[PDB]
């Protein structure tokens, strides 16, 4: 059944809770962003109000085929209201179209919604400055100080030199790129930019992409793999069996693979600076393993609590077992005693 930490109270509203069936009392559905564990459950048959950013409205209309006329898409900034509710839709800097969601209930309370956000100092400058915030469902996957990652600017920065370098030295290599889900288009094509080519890929990641309001995109992608020395394939292929085989599909035009896996988090990390990344080679292929998260680090995550000081905290993630959720409550429970609130 629907959890406790996917119901707002006092409205009739869920958030990213479209397994559950019809959920008693529900009158609007949220979903923050088009990721398949926040969406499961959605398809053309749902006739339910969805209320959502534009982009994910686009994603839920092209590529799950849900009826326009139960798609709600709002601005982002905005006070809207919603069944006698107002509401703010926030950017995550998550994937794109990924937001946090603001309620402010008849009552007085207000309540902040993070969906999944990687926590950012540029938040501390949105309407959230404006008023208090009691109530905060926080998205906890990296609840623990061991979760330490570098900015996205300096893994892309790691990725192009890399990139460059390889195909400068030999003409003849092709990059390639894991994907099972929108978010970190930057990685692929901040590389394709440096090495003047347009990414290829299959035509249904093609559509995809086509959904996301990226600026010039037209310009960036393509289908017709033969022209493009980026190419884009499932995070399943990026190994060697899988990388050999698509070796053998370009006709000989191609002589070495250099492959990028954008993972969250990998334990090299308590041990390891950017700089000191190496591959995994066998033969011609060569797999980074590249440190590129959507989600916040540990003290990106404490930062935006301290700031916010609101006056409940409930997880949204690693809430199955009760060490996690013990952890969790000890770590709030330091940050509200250090920082006063
Ligand atoms: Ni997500």
């Amino acid at each position: 059944t629907c959890p406790f930490y996917k119901k707002i109270p006092g409205t009739g509203f869920t958030v990213d809770a479209f397994q559950y069936g019809v959920v008693e009392g529900c009158t609007a559905y949220f979903l923050t962003h088009f990721h398949s564990d926040h969406y499961a459950g959605l398809s053309k048959h749902f006739t339910f109000p969805v209320y959502c950013s534009e982009i994910t409205g686009n994603l839920l209309k092209n590529k799950l085929h849900v009826q326009e006329q139960y798609i709600h898409p709002l601005p982002l900034d905005t006070e809207c209201i919603v069944n006698g509710v107002k509401v703010v839709l926030l950017d995550a800097n998550h994937c794109p179209g990924a937001v946090m969601i603001l309620f402010y209930l008849p009552n007085g309370t207000v309540i902040l919604h993070t969906g999944d956000f990687r926590a950012d100092p540029s938040m501390e400058r949105s309407l959230l400055a404006d008023q208090k915030v009691h109530m905060l469902y926080l998205d906890t996957t990296y609840c623990s100080p061991e979760y330490t990652f570098p900015s996205q600017q300096e893994v892309i920065r790691f990725a192009i030199n890399t990139a460059f370098e390889a195909v400068t030295l030999n003409p003849h290599a092709l990059v390639v790129c894991g994907t099972y889900s929108i978010g970190k288009e930057k990685v692929f094509l901040a590389i394709a930019d440096v090495l003047g080519s347009k990414v290829g890929m299959s035509q249904e990641k093609y559509k995809t992409l086509q959904c996301l309001n990226i600026p010039e995109i037209n310009s960036l992608i393509t289908t017709d793999m033969c022209s493009s020395l980026v190419h884009l394939l499932p995070m399943m292929q990026i190994n060697f069996k899988g990388l050999q085989s698509h070796l053998k599909k370009c006709g000989g035009k191609y002589n070495q693979i250099l492959a990028f896996r954008p993972t969250g988090w990998t334990h090299s990390n308590k041990f390891t600076r950017i700089a000191d990344v190496i591959p995994q080679t066998k033969g011609n292929i060569s797999i980074y393993g590249i440190p590129y998260s959507e989600h916040s680090s540990y003290l990106e995550m404490k930062r935006f609590v301290q700031w916010l000081k609101p006056q409940k905290i409930i997880p949204t993630v690693n809430v199955g077992t009760w060490k996690s959720r013990s952890t969790m409550e000890k770590y709030f429970r330091e940050w509200k005693l250090e920082a006063g609130y």
